[PDB]
């Protein structure tokens, strides 16, 4: 439970000082996440913003580093709108930013420090918001948007694109005030929720890839082999060249009894088989087969373009440039062969290159999966039975624009949060000792370390996570 009417205030907050310097004419500096999720938050200021005429400038980053701040106090803007990022970097943001006014739209769990009065927080986990369920960065910026103007209601679904790409609704549903979001979309007509296969591929994918692309959850002897996903298709009764959105209402009922059935008797956990068949956000507003109907397939097409470093372009996106979706319908090929390779690298190379110690798995790819894939990889590891399910894994890359920084991702389960782990104040604890950037939720934590200080920080992490336990 969360207090939505605080946080709706604080949100009503920083809506009055943006609209201080809209009627001065300033413009807004947005600096957005690369994520699926940061994309769909620019996407919404720049609509809100736009319906008020005010000028914007916005800029999509991989995280918000040391590095991005001095740079970003030299420029030009008095305003700085921080979507999708910013809460574990406020005490650097007051700092840098201390002669400028900031907006902080993020759902991370925020570092606590005591914030200036130009520098507004409007972050839902201070109202008892759940970092990884309640709201995303998103949603966070849907809501101030709708506090702008009752009109941003239209956004509702890239909002709700959003919170599918940081995987809001991983346990099969939605829940906090994303409810509130559907009911806004679902009162317009722009929106849908049906109780279909929570997989990718449910516009543009035909049956057989889309059972065989599984990894959350992963459907056991078929992910990874499209000729017996093409098999059992068969001799279930199934078209596997068929699409998903192509069954009629009996067929998908048929075919998730059969999927079920199939979890049961290879011995898939309870939690997976409860996630494999959930909510589905589809919208009336494209058509069907098209990827912008489904919220998953949209919010892959988005990650396709922020992993060339096109985040702008999926900005344009969202709001409805055709030229850019066609750019970006061809970026999302390369992006599924990515995951494929990462998943084929991480099944052979696991009992070979893991690190496992008391509490942690710590694999180290160096160049093998591309950095922006490292929390992908960790997920993977745990959904293929490669990690115990209470044990977390952090992966580790050579950083795309450093090779002397190292960037990690670290998953684990809700299984191990009830043993009293929590890996975003576990890896922002280590790399304080490390020189190094870490934070995020107590079940995802993202964490960039000098790559000399890998060996000591196998060794830190295990023991701050040993810490926690009890
Ligand atoms: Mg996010």
């Amino acid at each position: 439970h969360m207090d939505k009417e605080g946080f709706l205030n604080k949100v009503r907050e920083a809506v009055d000082v943006v609209k201080l310097h809209i009627e001065l004419g300033h413009t807004i500096r947005i600096i957005s996440h690369r994520d699926a999720d940061g994309i769909t938050s620019a996407a919404i200021l720049a609509k809100a913003l736009g319906r008020e005429g005010a000028s914007f400038h916005i800029s999509i980053v991989k995280q918000v580093s040391e590095d991005l701040l001095r740079e970003l106090k030299d420029e030009d803007y008095k305003i700085f709108i921080f979507s999708d990022l910013g809460s574990g970097s406020l005490s650097l943001i007051k700092e840098y930013l201390k002669e400028k006014t900031v907006i902080i739209l993020d759902h991370h769990p925020p570092e606590n420090v005591k914030l200036e009065e130009k520098h507004i927080l409007v972050n839902p986990v201070q109202f008892g918001a759940n970092s990884v369920r309640d709201l995303s960065g998103s949603g966070v910026t849907y809501f101030f948007a709708r506090e702008l103007n009752e009109k941003n209601r239209d956004l509702a679904y890239i909002a709700i694109v959003g919170a599918v790409g940081d995987m809001q609704e991983n346990d099969g549903v939605f829940h906090g005030m994303n409810l509130d979001i559907i009911e806004d979309g679902k009162s317009l007509g722009i929106l849908e929720v049906k109780k279909e296969l929570r997989l990718f591929g449910r516009e543009t994918r035909p049956l057989y890839q889309m059972l065989a692309y599984a990894t959350n959850p992963e459907i056991p002897e078929v992910t990874g082999d499209e000729r017996k996903a093409i098999e059992w298709l068969k001799n279930k009764g199934f078209n596997p060249e068929k699409k998903y959105w192509e069954l009629s209402e009996e067929e998908k009922k048929k075919l998730h009894d059969f999927l079920i059935i199939h979890m049961i008797k290879h011995g898939a956990g309870k939690e997976d088989i409860d996630r494999l068949i959930g909510d589905v956000v589809i919208s009336p507003l494209y058509p069907e087969g098209d990827p912008r109907h489904e919220a998953r397939e949209f919010a892959t097409l988005l990650n396709a373009t922020g992993r060339l470093n096109l985040g702008n372009l999926g900005v344009a996106v969202c709001l409805g440039d055709e030229e850019a979706f066609r750019k970006a319908l061809k970026m999302v090929e390369d992006y599924k062969r990515e995951q494929i390779e990462a998943r084929k690298w991480l099944l052979q190379n696991w009992n070979s290159e893991v690190w496992e110690g008391d509490h942690v798995y710590v694999l180290y790819v160096g160049k093998s999966i591309r950095d922006t894939l490292v929390g992908i990889a960790a997920s993977m590891a745990i959904n293929a039975g490669l990690a115990d399910p209470e044990k977390p894994v952090i992966v580790f890359a050579d950083t795309d624009e450093d090779p002397n920084l190292l960037k990690g991702s670290a998953r684990t389960t809700e299984r191990a949060l009830a043993k009293g782990y929590n890996l975003g104040e576990a890896l922002r604890k280590a790399a304080e000792l490390v020189n190094g950037e870490g934070g995020g939720h107590a079940i995802a934590a993202g964490i960039r370390i000098p790559r000399a200080r890998l060996a000591e920080f196998r060794k830190l992490i295990d023991k701050i996570l040993g810490e926690q336990v009890s």
